């Protein structure tokens, strides 16, 4: 047992555990869908540069719930970063919306986290969550609706003129 | 009675009044119209800066009327301000529409403000018009009329991609 | 349904939409109030410009109301803002006591809206209620309750002078 | 007649030469009121800049009426600049309730003055009025409303404490 600890059920190291790697995960998701789009087919700059920032987050996310498992006294246990469900993302308009899905699933997984906090009583794992993770997931979806939508009026993906001004109207 | 008022007609004290609540519901309208942009499947952020910023204009003027009701020794006396006819307003094009009628509006009880005022021969209040209200109504109006011209020259609404590039072009 | 919407109850959309009545009811009153020291037959310029703040203040909290409102995937319904209890709020002392009371009925308000937050598991609303609501109005009714404490201690309402005093020594 | 004169009535130019002596009668009030609170046995050196500042600023409201008479092709008459009612003014507050009165003598000329420059038709002289002489004495005898209220609310004249406190924080 860690001099540190108190307070800090064996159950929330676990969840703590797992988040970690669904953190890596979508960073890894926003790797591959940044580097799609610096493809010479498909050829979409500020996506591209937009996805990359997204990953760099993301794994920014990672180091931190890493650096809290310490805080805590709990031990860090790491499991294979399985690879995304695609290779290709098809459009700009597909793409935010596979983030969109995603940053989703990170929040039903904070919020049964943060769910999990409140059970077993831990008030200081539960203003973490709160802080750097709850209003971050709202942003980021508020943030793709905002764009998928924008992609949807002005004619995505049947038009690549749209996607084309969206790239840098919006993106640059 | 006031130890300031001279020439102020109790008439003119009523219309002011009635004036200070027409430029406070025009403030809610914008501030609803404003919102009504911000909403993830509307995003045109502009179209929300816009009206924000005639939201808060609008309430501006309401002051100034309420410091002079003050200056010249009327009693203030609000309203409820009634909400907007529109909770959802379709379209960047309509929301324009309607805020061009409603300066309008705004600008013919300004106008019979004025014709009030002279009846009573009261110059002080008619020149405070002039100066602070009536060429701002006419080139509000024009500027929404400007708007309204580009807008449907773009296709809209039935383009999505107009009002977007709209959004960034001449709101941006 | 919106596509940001996740786990935000219709319950707590429509409490939303109150508060946001609530908090442009509250600008309302303060702004009357603000006007009424700037009577020629009041005179208390810093009383004047002190309600002036807090209402263009609550203003602010309910347009941070209305953009929360749109990030969680709800949906605004304004409402009426009904027009302020008085017209004449007799003395500095007096309109110091009503904004106590005012803001103690918007922390009742905030407090049931967390609670209902609480019951509902939605933790982001929770800590976007303890972030920006609450010790602001803690701070709020401290803020007040010194100033209801000094005019008393001071003489007022029945000393003028009393009320002149603080005009300048604590609002100046 | 004067090669300049266009459409500037007999009668406008004898109401601007009275307007003048008017506005160097007030001039003298002023410097006559300021000079009583310099006294030894008054000694309000505040009010005293306030009296001098109000005289010194009258006299450009004289010499402006000398300005556009010239301009307009009249032709300037003086007249005995006739002393002051008083040469004791009592107190403070009694020597603010007289330039009250006086103010809303001086906007009395100027409001028949205007009425005049309606009925002979001289838009140039009414909104020479309009912009230079009327809202200064709708601010001005606003201003000495205020200062007369907060001087009685205090306790004026009977607590000399009362115009003490009066002349370094209203005035200075
Ligand atoms: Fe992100
Ligand atoms: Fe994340
Ligand atoms: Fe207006
Ligand atoms: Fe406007
Ligand atoms: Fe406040
Ligand atoms: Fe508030
Ligand atoms: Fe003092
Ligand atoms: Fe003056
Ligand atoms: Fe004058």
């Amino acid at each position: 047992t860690s001099q540190v600890r108190q307070n800090y059920h064996q159950d929330s190291e676990a969840a703590i555990n797992r988040q970690i790697n669904l953190e890596l995960y979508a960073s890894y998701v926003y790797l591959s869908m940044s580097y799609y789009f610096d493809r010479d087919d498909v050829a979409l700059k500020n996506f591209a540069k937009y996805f990359l920032h997204q990953s760099h987050e993301e794994r920014e996310h990672a180091e931190k719930l890493m650096k809290l498992q310490n805080q805590r006294g709990g031990r860090i246990f790491l499991q294979d970063i399985k690879k995304p469900d695609c290779d290709d993302w098809e459009s700009g308009l597909n793409a935010m919306e596979c983030a969109l899905h995603l940053e989703k699933n990170v929040n039903q997984s904070l919020l049964e986290l943060h769910k999990l906090a409140t059970f077993k009583n831990d008030p200081h794992l539960c203003d973490f969550i709160e802080t750097h993770y709850l209003n971050e997931q709202v942003k980021a979806i508020k943030e793709l609706g905002d764009h998928v939508t924008n992609l949807r009026k002005m004619g995505a993906p049947e038009s690549g003129l749209a996607e084309y001004l969206f790239d840098k109207h919006t993106l640059g």
